[PDB]
Order: structure tokens, then C-alpha cells, then sequence
């Protein structure tokens, strides 16, 4: 029961890779220590083969069963429909790797002929053959972090004739069934706001409560042939068409089981036995898995008035604290329970009774005040790998621009404030982009969002005390000093001189870009302005920003 099985042939690059960070004449203004940030390359994925490959082991109790029965029933409930060829041509990323085939992403959005006969061949074939597995390329990701090396991760995914199948007969099924199956579990429903609201709800919902996060190792890896197929059932229990049941259980047999690991060079690397982490069910799979485990290891070890934050691979526990030793116990009950599960923790979970110290999701709760000095919860999040991202982002052009995203989900944090809106709009007043929309990803999915929007969005998301917080706390202070001198980035009052001139520069533009000036960098002046609710600003379409998570599913929303 091996979640891996090599050759021996290695995991090669699909062209030069970096590793090094590039440095411009921008880069010093941001930080100065370079060899601080590095990029993950295929020369470490030998290591990471290592970590990843090991023996399975399932002790499946009646406690496991329980809530796989309760999570069927909630499953009948849903009813999915089939994508045409066209919808799932058009949740394709205009950059999504090309096929083999002789077509790529591009061409596929254009719904040209040939891309579109070889993906109804491929669908065809589904439904024809339910045992032949399907090819898969592994490639070792390329991404950025700051020294505390960490080797590479490894990326597992189908040709995209197949990824575009797989939306076909998935994609609403993997948008709509966690929601219902898990109902206020699913993390994936909120926007961080909302985040922050359940966490805190649920915190002072308990009288003595007692929370901790599960980081289980390396849970791709964990994820069994009995797990796949649990999934399949629960999938299999929506209302779906004859068409799309069969589609689904060809995918789960041929691919989402396992299959064959092809390098960049066309050669065989080995088998796969686990969950691959480029496929559309990869989000909506770990989540109903983990929740699955999860909850039924929380019936094990007892605990009590138990309410679970399950998003993917991430999972919070908030429950009712029966005293310090109890829950010490409660705690090694539950990670035993999880271990029979084939879930075992990376690090060994601990007994949290401040909800500001339970980190879930890489991120945190914490509190700042408003204008009118009132309390205001908001996520935040170490901002060591944000900044790195960016400082990479600085000197050279990226798919995602992950600095957009994080100003988009952070926006109301010290370190996304100060830093990553005066840095970026910098720049982009510089070269005049400011009206030229950036890809970003969001739970995931991928996004085309236009900078000047920003405001917007902010306010939308956040409310717009975002635009006026103050007096953040001591720990999430310090938290961010420690980012600094690590990476010995400019202090306050640097930003502030730099944000004082980036906001003149936006005022005078006018329009949208001076209503980023006025909110946006309402912090840099010393008089701040009564920051009314923004005029016309209500006409994106976010409604579906905070559904599900799409982590290596490679989807595509037009805003
Ligand atoms: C990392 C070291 C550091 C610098 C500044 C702080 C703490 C701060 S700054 C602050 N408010 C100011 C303000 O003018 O309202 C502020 C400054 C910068 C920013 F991007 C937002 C808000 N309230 C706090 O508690 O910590």
C-alpha cells in the first residue's frame, strides 16, 4: 500500500528554473536581504519523493462509518448537471498547460475545432473504458519562501483534453456538494471576513473554550485507494445523469485512484497510488476526507460540543475545554484516532485557549480598532512568505500575481497595507499600468482583477473600517517587526513618506485612481479624511469569489 512506486528516472524541469532572487533596480526598496528568499526547483525533488513515499495503513471503525452515512444522506440532497463543452471550455486558464495533443488552453477557449473534437474523443473514451489508467505529467512546482530549505512539492496532473472532461461531469458537482455535506464546516463559503466571523462565533459560543489546528503530514500522500473510492460514493449519491455517473466513475478508476507518472521528457518516473494534486476533485476530495476523519475521530476521543473548520487539507477544532490535562488527553485520542486513519500530524497539535493563537489556513484571527475606536476583528497572517512573493514578484513578471491576492484577502493587515499596496502602486503609477488587469487566484481560481478596483473590493469584502484600523496588537505588531528585520525591509515611517507621495499622485489622477489614493493610503496622512462609503462601487460580480476551493483544479472565473 505505497502511496508511491519510482523507476528511478528523475523529475525533470519543463525549461531553466531559477532559484535564486532576481533583483532589479526596484528590489532593495522592498528588502535588502536577497539570499533570504530562494525558489523551489526540480533539483530537490529527489528529496521530496523521499518525504512523500511510504506505506498506508486503515483501521476503519464504526465511528468512521457513522459519519460516512450521515454525509451520504446529506449528499442525495444535491442534484448536479453536466457542463456542455463550451462552459467547460471557458473555465479554462488562458496560461493552462497546453495539450499533447496538438492544442492548448488558448485554443480551447476559442472552442477551435480541433480542440474541441479531441475533448469529445476523450469523453467518448470515458464512458467506453472505466480500467485503463490515464497518463498524468509530474513536475516538481517552482515557488517562493523565505529561508527559516524546504524541497520542492510535487505536481500531479492529466492532459488538458482530460482536465476539461473532468469539469464537465465535475465541475458542479465539486461547486455545490461540500457546502451541503458539511454545511458551516466548509471553509471555502467564506470570504475572510466571514472567516473571522464564524471563528470568533463559535469561539464564544463554547463557556470554556479550547481550539487547535491539525496539520496532518503531508496529507496527498495519506490519501488512500479506500479514500478515493469513499469519495466516489458520496458523489455518486447526488442526482446526476446516467452520462455524467458513468463519467465520474471512469475518472475515479482510470485517474483519481492512481495511474502512471510521465516527466517533462516522456519518461516513466513511477506509479501513483494516492490523491493527485492537479485534478479538479483535489480541493473538494481533501476537504470530504478530512472532514470525514475529522469528525470521526472527534467521536472518538470525546470531545465535547465539538464544531470543526475543514478547508481542503486544513483543519480547526473549537470544542468545550474540560480542564488543561483532559484536553491534553482528548487531544492525543484524536490524533490517534487520525492516525488509524491514515492521517497522521506533521507536527503534534496542541491545546489552544487563545483563538488569536490558533493558526489555520497559514492564517489567524486577530484585532485592531476603527476610526471610532471600536473593536474589529480581521485575518491576518505571517507576512514572511508574502513579502517574499512580492520581492520575486518585483523583479520579475509571474502568472499569478500573488501580491494582488494577498491585498485582496489581507486588506486590512498592517503588513498588506503599509507595504504591499504603497510598493505595488509604486510601480505601477511608474509604468502606467494601473488600469491593466492582473491574474491573481482566490480560494484557487484563477481571476482577472484590475488594480483600480482595489477600493472596491476592499470595502465589499472587508467593510470600510479595512481602510481606517489602528492599534493593532501587540503580538501581530511584533509578528510583523520580526518579518522586517528578517528580511530588512523599510520601516513605518519610510512607507508612510513613500505612501504620502503615491497617494498625491493617485488624487491627482482622478477617477478610480484617486479613489485609491483617498482609501487606500488614508493611513499615510496625519489629517485622515472621514472616509465616506465609496459612491458608485457596488457592480462586480463577486458572488461566486467565496463558493469552493479549485487548489490545483485549474479553474478560470471572467470577472
Ligand atoms: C512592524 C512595526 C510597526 C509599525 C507600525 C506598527 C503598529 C501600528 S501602525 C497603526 N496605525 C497607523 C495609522 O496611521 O492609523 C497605520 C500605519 C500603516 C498602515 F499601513 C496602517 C495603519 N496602528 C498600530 O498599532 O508596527
Amino acid at each position: 500500500h505505497h502511496s508511491y512506486t519510482w523507476t528511478g528516472a528523475l523529475i525533470t524541469p519543463c525549461a531553466a528554473e531559477e532559484s535564486k532572487l532576481p533583483i532589479n533596480a526596484l528590489s532593495n526598496s522592498l528588502l535588502r536581504h536577497h539570499n533570504m528568499v530562494y525558489a523551489t526547483t526540480s533539483r530537490s525533488a529527489g528529496l521530496r519523493q523521499k518525504k512523500v513515499t511510504f506505506d498506508r495503513l486503515q483501521v476503519l471503525d464504526d465511528h468512521y462509518r457513522d459519519v460516512l452515512k450521515e454525509m451520504k444522506a446529506k449528499a442525495s440532497t444535491v442534484k448536479a448537471k453536466l457542463l456542455s463543452v463550451e462552459e467547460a471550455c471557458k473555465l479554462t486558464p488562458p496560461h493552462s498547460a497546453k495539450s499533447k495533443f496538438g492544442y492548448g488552453a488558448k485554443d480551447v477557449r476559442n472552442l477551435s475545432s480541433k480542440a474541441v473534437n479531441h475533448i469529445h474523443s476523450v469523453w467518448k473514451d470515458l464512458l467506453e473504458d472505466t480500467v485503463t489508467p490515464i497518463d498524468t505529467t509530474i513536475m516538481a512546482k517552482n515557488e517562493v519562501f523565505c529561508v527559516q530549505r524546504k524541497p520542492a512539492r510535487l505536481i500531479v496532473f492529466p492532459d488538458l483534453g482530460v482536465r476539461v472532461c473532468e469539469k464537465m461531469a465535475l465541475y458542479d458537482v465539486v461547486s455545490t456538494l461540500p457546502q451541503v455535506v458539511m454545511g458551516s464546516s466548509y471553509g471555502f463559503q467564506y470570504s475572510p471576513g466571514q472567516r473571522v466571523e464564524f471563528l470568533v462565533n463559535t469561539w464564544k459560543s463554547k463557556k470554556n473554550p479550547m481550539g487547535f489546528s491539525y496539520d496532518t503530514r503531508c496529507f496527498d500522500s495519506t490519501v488512500t485507494e479506500n479514500d478515493i473510492r469513499v469519495e466516489e460514493s458520496i458523489y455518486q449519491c447526488c442526482d446526476l445523469a446516467p452520462e455524467a455517473r458513468q463519467a465520474i466513475k471512469s475518472l475515479t478508476e482510470r485517474l483519481y485512484i492512481g495511474g502512471p507518472l510521465t516527466n517533462s521528457k516522456g519518461q516513466n518516473c513511477g506509479y501513483r497510488r494516492c490523491r493527485a494534486s492537479g485534478v479538479l476533485t483535489t480541493s473538494c476530495g481533501n476537504t470530504l476526507t478530512c472532514y470525514l476523519k475529522a469528525s470521526a475521530a472527534c467521536r472518538a476521543a470525546k470531545l465535547q460540543d465539538c464544531t470543526m473548520l475543514v478547508n481542503g487539507d486544513d483543519l480547526v477544532v473549537i470544542c468545550e475545554s474540560a480542564g488543561v490535562q483532559e484536553d491534553a488527553a482528548s487531544l492525543r485520542a484524536f490524533t490517534e484516532a487520525m492516525t488509524r486513519y491514515s492521517a497522521p500530524p506533521g507536527d503534534p497539535p496542541q491545546p489552544e485557549y487563545d483563538l488569536e493563537l490558533i493558526t489555520s489556513c497559514s492564517s489567524n484571527v486577530s484585532v485592531a480598532h476603527d476610526a471610532s475606536g471600536k473593536r474589529v476583528y480581521y485575518l491576518t497572517r505571517d507576512p514572511t512568505t508574502p513579502l517574499a512573493r512580492a520581492a520575486w514578484e518585483t523583479a520579475r513578471h509571474t502568472p499569478v500575481n500573488s501580491w494582488l491576492g494577498n491585498i485582496i484577502m489581507y486588506a486590512p493587515t498592517l503588513w498588506a497595507r503599509m507595504i504591499l499596496m504603497t510598493h505595488f502602486f509604486s510601480i505601477l503609477l511608474a509604468q502606467e499600468q494601473l488600469e491593466k488587469a492582473l491574474d491573481c487566484q482566490i480560494y484557487g481560481a484563477c481571476y482577472s482583477i484590475e488594480p483600480l478596483d482595489l477600493p472596491q473590493i476592499i470595502e465589499r469584502l472587508h467593510g470600510l473600517s479595512a481602510f481606517s484600523l489602528h492599534s493593532y496588537s501587540p503580538g501581530e505588531i511584533n509578528r510583523v517587526a520580526s518579518c522586517l528585520r528578517k528580511l530588512g525591509v523599510p520601516p513605518l515611517r519610510v512607507w508612510r513618506h513613500r505612501a504620502r507621495s503615491v497617494r498625491a499622485r493617485l488624487l491627482s489622477q482622478g477617477g478610480r485612481a484617486a479613489t485609491c489614493g483617498k482609501y487606500l493610503f488614508n493611513w499615510a496622512v496625519k489629517t485622515k479624511l472621514k472616509l465616506t462609503p465609496i459612491p458608485a462601487a457596488s457592480q462586480l460580480d463577486l458572488s461566486g469569489w467565496f463558493v469552493a476551493g479549485y487548489s490545483g483544479g485549474d479553474i478560470y472565473h471572467s470577472l
